[PDB]
């Protein structure tokens, strides 16, 4: 049987097991989960009624780069609608902030394109922005690609006027991955090496449903421990490869190292920290940091 690094499948199993010589480097993987307790919702049934009103000849076109580049008005009005209206990262951030600083930070895979992970302190090689992101924008014409800082980009959405390039008056598009678009390159590049250098997977506000997370879980060594902190269970399975090829186990009576600790985000990273000896550093952290955002303001 396979190394079991955990002493047992709880928090509290993971935080002894975070704290001893062995863990050394984790990789977070976040969802639309970790930005809902900061104003963002996360487009679970509570989109679909906000399409009705732009005459889409379906509602997929509006995540089409090939329905975007001939009709891109929908999406930027789209994208007004849903602009967050504050900018404050989460606990959840936050504790990933703790974890980049102690040295501890391999990566952090993301799905959300709200940019909190990089205004939390995450610095671009601490980040693979698996979906785009917000951050930045370019020219959608390949001989040109002029890049848009966000401050840009956010005029040209409140003011409602089609983002053009400058250079060239093609279409100035968000860094956000359309479908018909290929994951970033930074994402291919860095998954084969974090992977096999991966102590803990930190899974965070994700269902396990969309790419590339989906595939993710499966390509750390199989002894390492896997922590999801979600409102649900995510990622489980129901080949050949038999123990390689398949997703979460945390119930069956053969499970040796996934958790599952159910709730909100934010909650699961302060109960973490508390076991580490991180509360108060973490408190601090997210006092001082939301007070120079609202100090701004
Ligand atoms: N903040 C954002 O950038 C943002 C917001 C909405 C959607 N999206 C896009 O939609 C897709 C969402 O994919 P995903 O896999 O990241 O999310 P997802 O579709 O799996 O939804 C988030 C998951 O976290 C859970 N959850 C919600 N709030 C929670 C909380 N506070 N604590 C714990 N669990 C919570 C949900 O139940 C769900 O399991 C991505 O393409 C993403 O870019 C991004
Ligand atoms: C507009 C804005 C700006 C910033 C900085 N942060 C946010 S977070 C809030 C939010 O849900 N917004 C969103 N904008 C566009 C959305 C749908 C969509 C459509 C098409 C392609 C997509 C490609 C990839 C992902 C989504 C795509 S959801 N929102
Ligand atoms: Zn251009």
């Amino acid at each position: 049987h396979m190394e079991r690094l955990l002493d047992e499948l709880t928090l509290e199993g993971v935080a002894r097991y975070m704290q001893s010589e062995r863990c050394r480097r984790v990789i977070c993987l976040v969802g639309a989960g970790i930005s809902t307790s900061a104003g963002i919702p996360d487009f679970r049934s509570p989109l679909y009624d906000n399409l009705e009103k732009y005459h889409l000849p379906y509602p997929e076109a509006i995540f089409e780069i090939s329905y975007f580049k001939k009709h891109p008005e929908p999406f930027f009005a789209l994208a007004k609608e849903l602009y967050p209206g504050q900018f404050k990262p989460t606990i959840c951030h936050y504790f990933m902030r703790l974890l980049k600083d102690k040295g501890l930070l391999l990566r952090c895979y993301t799905q959300n394109i709200d940019t909190l992970e990089r205004i939390a302190g995450l610095e671009q090689e601490d980040l693979v922005e698996a979906h785009g992101t917000f951050y930045t924008s370019h020219c959608v014409s390949a001989s040109c690609r002029h890049e848009y800082p966000l401050s840009w980009m956010k005029e040209k959405i409140f003011s409602e006027v089609t983002p053009k390039c400058e250079d060239c008056q093609s279409l100035v598009k968000p860094d956000i991955v359309f479908f018909g678009e290929s994951l970033p390159a930074r994402f291919f590049s860095c998954m084969q090496s974090d992977f096999l250098k991966v102590d803990l997977l930190l899974v965070m506000g994700t269902s396990l449903q969309v790419q590339p997370f989906a595939s993710l879980i499966s390509k750390a060594p199989l002894s390492t421990p896997r922590l999801l902190i979600n409102k649900e269970k995510a990622g489980q399975s129901d080949g050949m490869i038999m123990g390689l090829g398949g997703g979460m186990d945390f119930d069956s009576k053969k499970a040796y190292r996934d958790v599952a600790w159910l709730g909100e985000c934010d909650q699961g990273c302060l109960a973490l920290a508390e076991l580490l000896g991180w509360k108060k550093e973490l408190e601090d952290l997210v006092r001082r940091e939301h007070a120079s955002i609202d100090a701004q303001s």
